[PDB]
C-alpha cells in the first residue's frame, strides 16, 4: 500500500490516506513508545527565512501563482526584510490567507466546513489599549450582528525585537465572572476565578451573580493593562428555557451569544500575532453540556435532575443523562426562539464529514484531533465518533500561549 | 522524559513512569498521531529468550522471590528449553500470571479494576477441535454461573514453529447471525455477514431470525474447520422490556448474557496464544449504545424514536439522544430483572477511576486509550472524560490477529 495513514471509517467501511500530514514541519507529543493524543496541552535567525519562504509558497501556490515572477520577487523581498530587520510585514491578503489558514488548519475545531468565509479585520495599525478596546467593540458589533452571526477576526501588531506583546488577557472576550468564597464554593463560572482575581486587582468593581459579564483587560507594548467595560447593549445574551418544561425558565440560567477566543497566538509564515481574537457561533453542546454540567464549572446536572424528580441516588436510572438531553435541548430552543445562530452536535458532526470529504479531494488530509472533535453527549449517534482521524501540526496555526502574568 | 498526566476535573497531575518499561512500538510518530485507530498499519530465539528472561523475572518479581534458587533454576531451564527447541513452554502458575497481567496490561479495557479476579483454564493440553468445543462448553457454563457472571480465560496451545494456529474463527462466542437479503440489506447483526457465510458454507443450516446463536467454527492444526452448535441451554440470553413504555416488549429485542472474545492473541513470555477466549460482563453501552444504536448495527433508532413519538424530521429535537437514553435504560432494567450481571457507564468509569488511582501506586502509571475508555453515549458526565491517558504497549499483551482464512 502507500506508506501514508490508512485511514479507515466503520460504518461506511471506506479508505484514504493522508499524504496531507507529509507537509508537517512541526512535531507534537507522540513518540512509537507512547501516545500522547488525549492531552490538552502537551508539555530567531534563518529559521524565521523558512518558516515565511514556506509560507509566502503556501500563498503563491493559494492564488495558482507557483514559480512565477511576482512570486520569486516577493521571496527576494521577504528575505531583503529579514536580511536587514530581522523580521518581515504581510501584504494585506496574505493576512487574510493566513489567517483563514490557520483556521482551516485547527484540528480541534469540528466547525471548519465555515473556514473559507471568515471576515479579517486587519488592526495592525493600533497603537493603544484604548485604541484596541474601540477594535474589539467594532468586531464584536459585526460578528453579533443582533443575532445572525458572521465569523470574524481581528489582527493586532505582531510581536518585533525587543518590544512588548500586544495581550488580551481574558481568555475569550466575552466571559462570565467568578467569585471565590469562604464556604469554599464559587460564584459564577469557576473557570474564569483567576481573570476575575486579576480584574479586581487592577481595579474593577466586581458584582456578585453568577452571570456578571466580565471587563476587558487590554495590554499594549510594553505597559501594564488597562480595564474595559463592555456596553451592555453590545453584549448579547439568550436566557434559556424548555420548549415543555414551564420551570426551566425559573432557574434563571443564560449563555452570551458570541464565543470569542482572546488568547491564543495566531502564527504566520513565522510572524506571531499575541493578540488576535477570532469568533464564530456555538455549537449546542459547548454551552449545554460542557459549561453548564462540567463538575467543575455550572455543574448544574444534579439541581436539573431534582427538577425533573429523577433519582439520583443512583447511576443506573441514567439521571444524569436526562438531565444533560434536556438542557442542552434548552439551550438550542432558546437560542432558536432568540434568533441567535447556533448548531446543533449532529448538523455539526455531519458538517464535518462533508468538511474531511473536501479536504480529501483537495489537499489529501485533513488534520483533526478526534477526542476534541467527537462532542461530549452522544459521540457514537455522530457519524464522526466512526471516523478514523490523523492528527498533525500543519501552518498557520492557532496556538496556546503563556498568560501574560 | 516521562509525561505530566492532568485531571481537568480536580486540578491534579501525575507523571506517568511506566511507559518506560514499554518495549512495543505503537502506531504515532513526533510528525502525526495514529492514536484513534483501530487496527495496526503492520498487522528469533536470542529475543524470545529476552521476552522470557523479561517475564520470568517479572513473575518472580510478582511473588516476591527475585534472586531466589526457584528463579535462577527456572531461568536456566527456559534457557536449556530454547536452546534446543528453539521455544520452550509455561508452568501453569506462569500461565495464570500472564494471562492476568494481560488484562492489567490492556490499554482499551474500563473493567480493569476486576483484573485480580480471573478463572484461568489451563486447556493446552488439547489436539482436536471436538475438545476446543468440550473447553469452550465449560467456560461459557462457569462464566455464566446462572447469571452471577464470573471472568474467565481458557487458553489453548500456543503457536509452534511450522504448523497451523489453534483457532476460533468466530469473534466472540456467542454472536448473532447475519443474513444478507438479495436487495443487499442485512437481517440480524450486520457484522457478522461474514462469520454467518462461512457456517453456511461448511454445512451449517441458518436461520431466518434477527438473533440467531450462531454456532462454532473451530480449527484445530492444519484441517478445515469443523462446526459445532452451542447447546441452546447453555446460552443465557435476556429479552428487552424498558421499565415504563410498555410497547418496548414487543419489539422483540434480545441480549446475551456473556461477552466472550475470540479473535485476540494472547502474547506472554514471547510465546503466542492464538487461542484464549476470555469473558467477563457487560457494560451497558457496549450493546444498547454501539450494537443497538450503531448505524452500521442493528441501527435501531429510527424504529423506538417513532414508537417513542418524537419529531424524527430534524435533528434540533435531540430525538437520537432522547432514543439511545431510553434504551440504555432499558438494557441495565432488564438485565437487572434477570439478575444478570451487567454493569452501567457511570459506575464502570467512577471503578476506573479508582483503578487508575491503584495503578499510579502500584506501577508507576496505566496504559489507557481515552477514546475507548470513554463512553460512546454521556462521556464528559463521566470522570474518564476529564482523565488525561498516556496509551502504550506492555507485555503480557492481548493483541489481534488476522482472520485465519
Ligand atoms: C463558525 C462556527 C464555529 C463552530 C460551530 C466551531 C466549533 C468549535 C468547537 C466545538 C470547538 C471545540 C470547543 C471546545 O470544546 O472548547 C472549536 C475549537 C476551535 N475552533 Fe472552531 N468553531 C467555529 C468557528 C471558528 C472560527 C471562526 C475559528 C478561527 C478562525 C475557530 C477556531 C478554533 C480553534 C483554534 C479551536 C481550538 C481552541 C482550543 O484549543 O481551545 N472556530 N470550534
Ligand atoms: C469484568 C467485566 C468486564 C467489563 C465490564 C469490561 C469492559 C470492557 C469494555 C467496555 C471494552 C471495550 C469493548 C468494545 O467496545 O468492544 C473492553 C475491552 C477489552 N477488554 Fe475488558 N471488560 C471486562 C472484562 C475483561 C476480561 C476478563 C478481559 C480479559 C481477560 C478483558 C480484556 C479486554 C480486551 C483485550 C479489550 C480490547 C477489546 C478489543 O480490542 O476488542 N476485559 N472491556
Ligand atoms: C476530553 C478532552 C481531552 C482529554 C482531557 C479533557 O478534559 C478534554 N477537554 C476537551 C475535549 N474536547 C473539547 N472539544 N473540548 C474540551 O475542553 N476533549
Ligand atoms: C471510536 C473508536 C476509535 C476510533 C475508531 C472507532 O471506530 C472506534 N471504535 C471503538 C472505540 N471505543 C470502543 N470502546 N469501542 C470501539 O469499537 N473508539
Ligand atoms: N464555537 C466556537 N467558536 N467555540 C470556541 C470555544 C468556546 C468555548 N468552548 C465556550 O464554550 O465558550
Ligand atoms: N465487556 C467486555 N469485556 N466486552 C468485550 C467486548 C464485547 C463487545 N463490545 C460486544 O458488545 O459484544
Ligand atoms: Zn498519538
Amino acid at each position: 500500500g502507500p506508506k501514508f495513514p490508512r485511514v479507515k471509517n466503520w460504518e461506511l467501511g471506506s479508505i484514504t490516506y493522508d499524504t496531507l500530514c507529509a507537509q508537517s514541519q512541526q512535531d507534537g507529543p507522540c513518540t512509537p513508545r507512547r501516545c500522547l493524543g488525549s492531552l490538552v496541552l502537551p508539555r530567531p535567525a534563518e529559521q524565521l527565512l523558512s518558516q515565511a519562504r514556506d509560507f509566502i509558497n503556501q500563498y503563491y501556490s493559494s492564488i495558482k501563482r507557483s514559480g512565477s515572477q511576482a512570486h520569486e520577487e516577493r521571496l527576494q523581498e521577504v528575505e531583503a526584510e529579514v536580511a536587514s530587520t530581522g523580521t518581515y510585514h504581510l501584504r494585506e491578503s496574505e493576512l487574510v490567507f493566513g489567517a483563514k489558514q490557520a483556521w482551516r488548519n485547527a484540528p480541534r475545531c469540528v466547525g471548519r466546513i465555515q473556514w473559507g468565509k471568515l471576515q479579517v479585520f486587519d488592526a495592525r495599525d493600533c497603537s493603544s489599549a484604548q485604541e484596541m478596546f474601540t477594535y474589539i467593540c467594532n468586531h464584536i458589533k459585526y460578528a453579533t450582528n443582533r443575532g445572525n452571526l458572521r465569523s470574524a477576526i481581528t489582527v493586532f501588531p505582531q510581536r518585533a525585537p525587543g518590544r512588548g506583546d500586544f495581550r488580551i488577557w481574558n481568555s475569550q472576550l466575552v466571559r462570565y465572572a467568578g467569585y471565590r468564597q469562604q464556604d469554599g464554593s464559587v460564584r459564577g463560572d469557576p473557570a474564569n476565578v483567576e481573570i476575575t482575581e486579576l480584574c479586581i486587582q487592577h481595579g474593577w468593581t466586581p458584582g456578585n451573580g453568577r452571570f456578571d459579564v466580565l471587563p476587558l483587560l487590554l495590554q499594549a507594548p510594553d505597559e501594564a493593562p488597562e480595564l474595559f467595560v463592555l456596553p451592555p447593549e453590545l453584549v448579547l445574551e439568550v436566557p434559556l428555557e424548555h420548549p415543555t418544561l414551564e420551570w426551566f425558565a425559573a432557574l434563571g440560567l443564560r449563555w452570551y451569544a458570541l464565543p470569542a477566543v482572546s488568547n491564543m497566538l495566531l502564527e504566520i509564515g513565522g510572524l506571531e500575532f499575541s493578540a488576535a481574537p477570532f469568533s464564530g457561533w456555538y455549537m449546542s453542546t459547548e454551552i449545554g453540556t460542557r459549561n453548564l454540567c462540567d463538575p467543575h464549572r455550572y455543574n448544574i446536572l444534579e439541581d436539573v435532575a431534582v427538577c425533573m424528580d429523577l433519582d439520583t441516588r443512583t447511576t443506573s436510572s441514567l439521571w444524569k443523562d436526562k438531565a444533560a438531553v434536556e438542557i442542552n435541548l434548552a439551550v438550542l430552543h432558546s437560542f432558536q426562539l432568540a434568533k441567535v445562530t447556533i448548531v446543533d452536535h449532529h448538523a455539526a458532526t455531519v458538517s464535518f464529514m462533508k468538511h474531511l470529504d473536501n479536504e480529501q479531494k483537495a489537499r489529501g488530509g485533513c488534520p483533526a484531533d478526534w477526542a476534541w472533535i467527537v462532542p461530549p453527549i452522544s459521540g457514537s449517534l455522530t457519524p464522526v465518533f466512526h471516523q478514523e482521524m490523523v492528527n498533525y501540526i500543519l501552518s498557520p496555526a492557532f496556538r496556546y500561549q503563556p498568560d501574560p502574568w
